[PDB]
């Protein structure tokens, strides 16, 4: 219980930032993780050997994929983390441990496709999840680790506790499918600017937690322009195997998806951007307020997008 993660200097102080990247090298995420936990949560909150064999079998359902990968999941955990931090009364005690964990666990066992192509695809798993097909089968995988025999992190609490913290990262996983986004923000910018929005409200406390879980999510877009760029390759990487996928079942992909129309990344980077990623971090900064970097960061990145389009980089 007296045994603390502490990081080298730099890491110690830049992990506190909101556009910190968790760094090139594999074998330090997991202990950047428990760090992030014990700081967030407490020592106390998880039994450390459970805690380690629950996060190595994470990684392990977690495929070799350019984007959708561990490294994702890691770096949606730190931006969950940097809103708790700046946001530490607002969150109790069970939605801090539970909400790192969904994080963590958030696109568990993701092999790069859409819920779209698995659908055109006819997977199994659409037919066993009709609506948010892979956040199902996420929160599905996170419940099969948790009930590996030594990897109960939640052992500690009552059968309550328990069951409101299963509640809590079901709901935070199925709201990171991003056809669930566009409703739940709209939903909280009626509610924040008619003053109704009331955090005691627990359907209130779901949506708010729901525009975190996007925020986070989406967070690649939050980072130093070197960061942001350079994570735009592996997400396009996705896009176009995808597309590639599309073509063999017979069908056109979109234009952002077709890796023979390239010269079009940079325009459906900018719809993205205006249409998801600014409403997100502005709705966001205005329910919490120590959250305006993200918005910031976002705005400078969208710029660099825009000089991107005119050929100024
Ligand atoms: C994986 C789909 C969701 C998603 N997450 C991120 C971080 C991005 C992103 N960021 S970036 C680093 O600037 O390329 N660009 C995207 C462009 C289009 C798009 O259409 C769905 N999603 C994007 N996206
Ligand atoms: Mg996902
Ligand atoms: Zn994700």
């Amino acid at each position: 219980g007296l045994m603390q993660f502490t990081l080298p200097v730099r890491l110690c102080k830049e992990i506190e930032l909101f556009h910190f990247d968790i760094g090139p090298f594999e074998n330090m995420w997991p202990g950047i993780f428990v760090y992030m936990v014990h700081r967030s949560c407490g020592t106390s909150c998880f039994e450390l050997e459970k805690l380690c064999r629950f996060i190595m079998s994470v990684k392990k359902n977690y495929r070799r994929v350019p984007y959708h990968n561990w490294k994702h999941a890691v770096t949606v955990a730190h931006c969950m983390y940097a809103i708790l931090q700046n946001n530490h009364t607002l969150f109790t005690d069970l939605e801090r441990k539970g909400l790192l964990i969904a994080c963590l666990c958030h696109d568990l066992d993701h092999r790069g496709f859409s819920n779209s192509y698995l659908q055109k695809f006819d997977h199994p798993l659409a037919a066993l999840y009709s609506t948010s097909t892979m956040e199902q089968h996420h929160f599905s995988q996170t419940v099969s680790i948790l009930q590996l025999e030594g990897h109960n992190i939640f052992s500690t609490l009552s059968s309550s506790e328990y069951e409101q913290v299963l509640e809590i990262i079901r709901k935070a996983i199925i709201a990171t499918d991003l056809a669930l986004y566009f409703g739940n923000r709209k939903q909280l910018e009626e509610m924040y600017q008619t003053g109704s929005l009331n955090l005691n409200n627990q359907s209130h406390r779901d949506r708010v937690i729901g525009l975190m879980m996007t925020a986070c999510d989406l967070c690649s877009v939050t980072k130093l322009w070197p960061v942001t760029k350079l994570t735009a390759n592996d997400i396009y990487a996705e896009f176009w195997a995808e597309g590639d996928e599309m073509k063999k079942l017979g069908i056109q992909p979109i234009p952002m998806m077709d890796r023979d129309k390239k010269d079009e990344v940079p325009q459906g980077q900018l719809g993205f951007y205006n249409a998801v990623a600014i409403p997100c971090y502005t709705t966001l900064t205005q329910i919490l307020p120590p959250t305006e970097p993200l918005l910031k960061a976002c705005r400078d990145n969208l710029s660099q997008w825009e000089k991107v389009i005119r050929g100024e980089e």
